[PDB]
């Protein structure tokens, strides 16, 4: 079932003129058949904010987040265009809101987005904003301001509130749940679990070629695997590290295994996925999840600081991507916007 045809040309086509209301008519006429497109929505915002109707531009943006759709950068960067010529306390908390989005969500702006988010802030009278594009030192400490960046480091009670959080969704075979719990149970804490089964897509000697070079490191390995696998070099496996191999049904073992080791255990796989256990869990992703990167292996680098959209009220540390530079699923930004008032 599709949209009545052409309707998002033409809603595409009426929201610079005066006729922009009838944008908004043809969107509902698309709502009653389909949900919008993030880019139908993108047109109508937009049409409103020309217009400097701020009420139906947000009314239209919390719609389109109540049908769970994520929005364009674009839109939220609109916002933040107009904003630096409005003067109002509720449209700038609804600015800080769509920040708190882009920190719950671990999103980031690109690079004209943060050059309107810079001049927003720096629009706003009698604050003092002051905006730089920057980069953070080895040590954690933003290279403008010299503010320390959020540790990636879960607290105990942080950690411990996301594991039993974790631990409750959790709760395939039951049967081979209990097993896979009885060992783990009467294992000492893991300091690596490994995915033998999505590591082997990029079968069994490159699985060897992770475990044998982790094992040279002096670290607890354990390998997830399934049965199937058992089906020469394996056995190379299976001595060099600790194993299980699950039923060939997707488990949840390699979540439950990591976590019960504790929060200095990290792990291996393909890439994963309220707010606060959200932020938790992008925070704990981030500083333990080892991702390979490609003849002799390597691991890409996990610092000692949270990248992630971020404030102290009176700083913003802002992680923006570059045009010039594409970034891969499971790195993150290395440039940042700090801003700070004076
Ligand atoms: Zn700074």
């Amino acid at each position: 079932t599709l949209e009545p045809r052409g309707y998002s040309l033409l809603i595409r086509g009426l929201i610079h003129s005066d006729r922009w209301r009838e944008a908004l008519l043809l969107l509902e006429d698309i709502k009653k058949v389909i949900t919008p497109s993030k880019k139908n929505y993108n047109d109508c915002i937009q049409g409103a904010l020309l217009h400097q109707d701020v009420n139906t531009a947000w009314n239209l943006y919390q719609e389109l987040l109540g049908h769970d759709i994520v929005p364009m950068l674009e839109t939220l960067k609109a916002f933040f265009d107009f904003g630096k010529d409005i003067k109002d306390d509720n449209y700038s908390n609804k600015l800080l809101d769509i920040l708190s989005y882009l920190r719950n969500n671990q999103l980031y702006p690109g690079e004209s987005f943060a050059h309107s988010i810079k001049t927003w802030f720096e629009s706003v009278p009698g604050k003092q904003w002051k905006g730089q594009f920057t980069t953070v030192r080895k040590s954690g400490q933003c290279s403008g301001c010299g503010k320390t960046i959020e540790s990636i480091q879960l607290s105990p009670e942080e950690y411990e509130c996301l594991k039993g959080k974790i631990m409750r969704d959790v709760i395939t075979t039951p049967q081979e749940l209990k097993r896979f719990e009885n060992f783990i149970k009467s294992r000492p804490p893991f300091d690596v679990v490994i995915d033998g089964l999505n590591v082997a897509k990029m079968e069994s000697q490159l699985l060897l070629n992770v475990v044998s070079q982790l094992a040279k490191r002096n670290l607890r390995l354990l390998v997830l695997g399934r049965k199937h696998m058992l089906r020469d070099e394996m056995e190379e496996v299976q001595k060099q590290a600790s194993c299980f191999f699950a039923d060939d049904i997707d488990d949840p073992f390699l979540l439950y295994a990591t976590l019960h080791s504790g929060n200095h255990c990290r792990f291996i796989t393909r890439d994963l996925m309220d707010a606060k256990t959200q932020r938790l869990f992008f925070k704990w992703q981030q500083g333990h999840q080892l991702a390979i990167v490609n003849s002799k292996l390597t691991f890409q680098r996990i610092l000692s600081y949270d990248t992630v959209v971020q404030t102290t009220g009176d700083s913003w540390h802002i992680p923006y991507d570059e045009d010039l530079v594409e970034r891969c699923s499971c790195e993150v930004p290395t440039k940042w916007l700090c801003l700070h008032q004076k």
